[PDB]
């Protein structure tokens, strides 16, 4: 009949136990400031519905980042603001500093702490084995925190991880697709970016949870240790699942589809084929072997699972042997 329901393994009911105001972002009241407190310096980039600038706060002469919002869906503005406010001060989460509107155009804009960034298309080429572990651990702190706060990021990818490599500091940005987890809710599956979409999104299983972010993180890890960007390189959403099935195999895929009684789109009927689950040594060569270890492969394998329930949680991930050296060095504070 219908799809089998599902619930997050961790942090299942945390929003239910909050006051309504925590997650009911539609009724949040915004105190809009004056963008004239800020002078734009230069354009830094763009989002799917935003343009991002370096700016100067002319009151205290501090450098900030201004994100001007022009979304197709409007209530998305209060959602992002409310999620950013709930998460403010959490480890490795971008800090929302102010919320303003241009006095003329009335266009809303978010003001953030400034962070430097090197584009991952030139930074990841220089990361050592240790650096990958260190920064993966920093991302996991951010994800464990926001999951523990009842929030799925739903857009984890290199472009959304700002790294100041000189100061070894990392921030997870762009919370515009983030959402509150509520058990039993059916979410939009047209989230995240193609190369980082979890199988639940590709097969249209809507009752997903925080474990979506852990798939995306596994895609990032695979591209870093194997030096293959992206790791799953699909032409479209349907071929994206084919690329995954050629690596993880079709047996576990059809068991997953069976377990949740998922109705598979007929387009997949003639393109998934039959594929074995490949051993990870198949992707190791002389150019990436210094980043690959038994610990790295054991950790990666535990993130990239079809069944979202069987993926590591962020906190389970942080206890994996792959991070023992980072944990020990963090304790002695170095
Ligand atoms: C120094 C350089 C070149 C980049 C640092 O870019 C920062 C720094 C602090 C804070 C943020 C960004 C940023 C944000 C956002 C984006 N970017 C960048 C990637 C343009 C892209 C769109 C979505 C979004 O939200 C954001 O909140
Ligand atoms: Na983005």
């Amino acid at each position: 009949s219908g799809p089998v329901p599902s619930r997050a393994r961790v942090y299942t009911d945390v929003n239910t136990h909050r006051p309504r105001e925590y997650w009911d972002y539609e009724s949040h009241v915004v105190e809009w400031g004056n963008q004239d407190d800020y002078q734009l310096v230069r354009k830094l980039g763009r989002g799917k519905y935003s343009e991002v600038f370096e700016a100067i706060n002319i009151t205290n002469n501090e450098k900030v980042v201004v994100k001007i919002l022009k979304p197709v869906k409007k209530k998305k503005i209060k959602r992002e603001i409310k999620i950013l406010e709930n998460l403010r001060g959490g480890p490795n989460i971008i800090t929302l500093a102010d919320i303003v509107k241009d006095p003329v155009s009335r266009t809303p804009a978010l003001v953030f702490e400034h962070v430097n960034n090197t584009d991952f298309k030139q930074l990841y080429q220089t990361l050592t084995d240790y650096d990958i572990r260190f920064y993966m651990y920093e991302i996991l702190k951010a994800l464990d925190y926001c999951h523990s706060m009842g929030i799925m990021h739903r857009d984890v990818k290199p472009h959304n991880v700002m790294i100041d490599h000189e100061h070894r500091k990392l921030r997870l940005i762009d919370w515009g697709l983030a959402e509150f987890y509520h058990p039993g809710q059916e979410y939009n599956v047209r989230v995240a970016s193609r190369y980082f979409k979890g199988p639940e999104l590709l097969v249209d299983y809507q009752m997903y949870d925080y474990s979506l972010d852990m798939w995306s993180l596994g895609c990032m890890l695979a591209s870093m240790i194997f030096r293959k960007e992206p790791f799953f390189h699909g032409h479209d959403n349907y071929d994206q699942l084919v690329r995954i099935a050629k690596v993880l195999g079709t047996e576990d895929l059809y068991d997953y589809i069976d377990k949740y009684n998922i109705e598979l789109d007929p387009r997949f009927n003639d393109i998934l084929g039959r594929h074995s689950r490949k051993r990870w040594e198949r992707f190791v060569h002389s150019e990436n072997q210094h980043l690959v270890s038994p610990e790295a492969l054991d950790f990666l394998d535990k993130l990239l699972r079809y069944d979202h329930q069987s993926r590591l949680t962020a906190r389970e991930a942080m206890e994996h042997p792959y991070f023992y050296t980072v944990v020990k060095d963090q304790a002695r504070m170095g």
